[PDB]
């Protein structure tokens, strides 16, 4: 049945029919559901996604039925018969790629999802030259603060093979020194990631926001160390609007949020790196990246900074130091001239996509807990609407890590 | 390993599983095609029996008589009592039981490392409207405890073959007015237009304050509802100032002290109790943030940053979350001055956390809806918001029924 979706706030609705189109089991059973976990739990199978993803390409150009439409499925199943695989053109993995970031339920940017940078890597054949395409992509996508969406796709998985893989999980992330004594200095969430790069031959520095170099893999090779030029990497100093000791922490933040560890999936095809980038919305740094306590945690410094009674939650003193920290990122990225969006705005033009992708589609797959922002939740007119989450491909999934 | 759901929490990277899952017999609204955990309301003697039988086999394990003879003849009891009549009733001590395990078992409350301890009002004797008003206001009165607020329910007769039901009308105890104007604004409460409305309805003379307590619309089974005023001076209010801002307290807010809801339905072994009014006490992000700033309700954040003297022309000033940071600093200080029982958002959700351990080892899982724990402000400042859950219906139960009307 076609689940009714209510907007609370102005007390419309709408059915979502787009459902019907997912082909792929997600968490939940009528038992029980699991919408709040982070994680999850042959020829014919490829040829169907093949043939309906040809078919979804065809359609989107106007030319379903055409020619050129029952020539290509015959070329796609000549090829899986024969070799059991098959290979995308160029013009289709564009389209793939935007329609994996349109498909994305956890996704509050997507409103974006026409303008997307393809850069095509399958040619690939070495950890050298994904550096280099890596590169190629940082420079494009940070265009000196006017940052760009953008997609590097390295070649596919083989049946035969080992997968061409990035080790990190962005293409920028900063270093996580773990202390004999089990604390962290830098970012803790990268721990693992730096022993690896350390173990790999890396010299370590000490600070806070050492950028990591990145290891990447071709197949069935160990991984190869690559230092990314500084000058190829923006960051942010940043500083508040008028609290003057906020510059004196020593924060700073990347410029480039690009998303490395992730397995694009096009019709059955899999593609194991295809580093995305776009821009931040500012809570992701200024809430969880500064403020999450497996994170830099830094909600009481700046609550002692300010002067706020520590000593007892209904001050709200985690509130106000988290508030002033969220505008000192958006302060500071206007300043440098750096892409960014607010979580009001962001959570406005997604309202927007919703309503374009109702008429264009039917209907939107969006996971609410992680479209709906991590401070002033119903502060933003997606807390209070309702949304229906599923698996639509071409996606974009997690995968194992590959050590 | 195990074949239950693995639940992690991010902040910790500690795993649980959930093996009280299994014990759910209803189905939610989920499938493996799709989610809808962000659905605020998604869409016989053996049937009846079945249900008594869990619910008597639950009785008997929280008193450790599982297999007992008592058991036995409690069970064969109910089914005597089924056979001939078509129903059965709890003996009080059940009822007890069966109203605590309820208020457990309700996923999308944030304030169960309370459950334990409910004053459960038997009111099974009721049988007028008038009788429904002073069993109100005794539990009221009970409830407020002048400021030292005291979990409670009421439970009046349940549903019964053919005879109607007993209900309450509003949708809490204490609600304010919502008055529609001309220029098709709201003055009041814009959630209780429709109530509002039914009480003029049905012969209340209406006022026209931003903050009128509403009359309570009563039914008693087969009659049409009656109309109550509750005597001003059982509703305790707490009007609000800010610690700092001088000027808040000009503004003229107020809120009642006393969160009584009163349209859910109690559903205990298969017996279904229309009317039974419960009550906390408030966290004080439903007041200062949901009630005061949502655009639907009061909607003040506008008004509050003005007197802020912030930029409300853009969104990345941040006004929004400044304003709602402050109206929840005045509602807290406020309810604090007045000495009136309030609990902060992140004293709440701590406070969860441990509920999820205590449940975690009495029970195997705790059912639980991430999108209405997480408090609307703040979210990932609670260490809720870090922490997975598995949603699920477990009986006895608080639902939600139709509307009377
Ligand atoms: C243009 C600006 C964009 C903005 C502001 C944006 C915003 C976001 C945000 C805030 C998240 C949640 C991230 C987190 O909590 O860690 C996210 C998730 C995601 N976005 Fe975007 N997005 C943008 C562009 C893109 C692009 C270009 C792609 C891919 C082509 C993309 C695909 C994704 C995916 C796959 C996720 C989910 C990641 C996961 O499940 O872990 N987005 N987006
Ligand atoms: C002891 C103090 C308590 C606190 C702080 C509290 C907190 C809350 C909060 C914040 C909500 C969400 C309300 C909303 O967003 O509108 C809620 C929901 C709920 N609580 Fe409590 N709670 C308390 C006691 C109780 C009691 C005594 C009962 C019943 C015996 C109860 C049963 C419920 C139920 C059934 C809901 C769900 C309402 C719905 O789905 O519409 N809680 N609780
Ligand atoms: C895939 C990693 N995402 C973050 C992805 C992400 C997406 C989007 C952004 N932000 C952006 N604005 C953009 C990035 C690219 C385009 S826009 C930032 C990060 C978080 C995540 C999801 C699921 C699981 C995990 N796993 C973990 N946290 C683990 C730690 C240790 C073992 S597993 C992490
Ligand atoms: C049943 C009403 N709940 C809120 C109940 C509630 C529970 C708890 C509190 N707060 C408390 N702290 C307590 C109250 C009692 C004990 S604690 C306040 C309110 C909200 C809700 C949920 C689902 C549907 C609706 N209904 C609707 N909004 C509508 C339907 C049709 C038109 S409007 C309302
Ligand atoms: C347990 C819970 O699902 C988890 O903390 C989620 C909640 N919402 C999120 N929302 C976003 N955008 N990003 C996240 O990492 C998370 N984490
Ligand atoms: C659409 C969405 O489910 C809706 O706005 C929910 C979200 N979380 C909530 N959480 C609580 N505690 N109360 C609510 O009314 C809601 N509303
Ligand atoms: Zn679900």
């Amino acid at each position: 049945k076609f689940p009714r979706v209510k907007n609370w706030e102005l007390g419309s609705i709408t059915y979502d029919t787009l459902c019907a189109q997912s082909q792929q089991d997600g968490p939940c059973t009528p038992r029980r559901c699991l919408g709040s976990l982070v994680l999850p739990r042959p020829a014919e199978q490829l040829l169907s996604q093949a043939r309906d993803f040809i078919n979804q390409y065809y359609s989107s150009i106007k030319r379903s039925g055409s020619q050129a439409h029952e020539e290509r499925l015959q070329e796609v199943e000549a090829e899986v018969a024969s070799t059991g695989t098959y290979h995308l053109r160029e013009s289709e993995l564009v389209f793939g790629a935007k329609q994996a970031w349109r498909n994305a339920p956890r996704c509050v940017g997507r409103i974006q999802w026409g303008k997307l940078q393809v850069f095509d890597a399958r040619d690939c054949s070495s950890a050298q030259e994904m550096f280099t395409y890596i590169c190629n992509h940082i420079k494009y996508a940070t265009n000196r603060g006017n940052l760009r969406s953008a997609i590097t796709v390295f070649p596919q998985r083989a049946p035969g093979r080992g997968d061409f893989r990035i080790w990190n999980s962005q293409l920028v992330r900063y270093a996580g020194y773990r202390q004999q004594d089990g604390s962290v200095r830098g970012d803790p969430a990268n721990v693992e990631i730096t022993e690896l790069c350390i173990q790999h031959g890396w010299t370590p520095g000490n600070g806070r926001f050492d950028v990591l170099p990145l290891l990447l893999q071709a197949p069935d090779e160990a991984p190869e160390l690559f230092v990314l030029p500084p000058e190829l990497v923006l960051e942010v100093p940043l500083e508040h609007p008028t609290l003057e000791w906020f510059a004196a922490l020593g924060l700073r933040w990347y410029a480039l949020p690009a998303v490395s560890n992730m397995l694009l999936e096009i019709g059955g095809l899999e593609f194991s790196a295809a580093p995305f980038s776009g821009w931040y919305m500012s809570t992701e740094i200024g809430t969880r990246n500064l403020c999450d306590p497996h994170r830099y945690n830094i909600l009481e410094d700046v609550a002692v900074c300010m002067d706020l009674d520590t000593r007892t939650t209904s001050s709200l003193w985690k509130d106000k130091a988290a508030v002033e920290i969220n505008l000192a990122v958006l302060h500071s990225f206007q300043l440098a001239k750096v892409t960014i969006v607010d979580h009001h705005a962001a959570t406005v033009s997604f309202m927007k996509h919703l309503d374009n992708e109702q008429k264009a589609r039917g209907g939107c797959p969006a996971d609410w807990a992680w479209i709906v922002p991590p401070i002033s939740g119903s502060l933003t007119p997606v807390f209070h609407q309702e949304m229906v989450n599923y698996i639509l491909s071409p996606a974009f999934r997690y995968q194992p890590d590959p050590w």
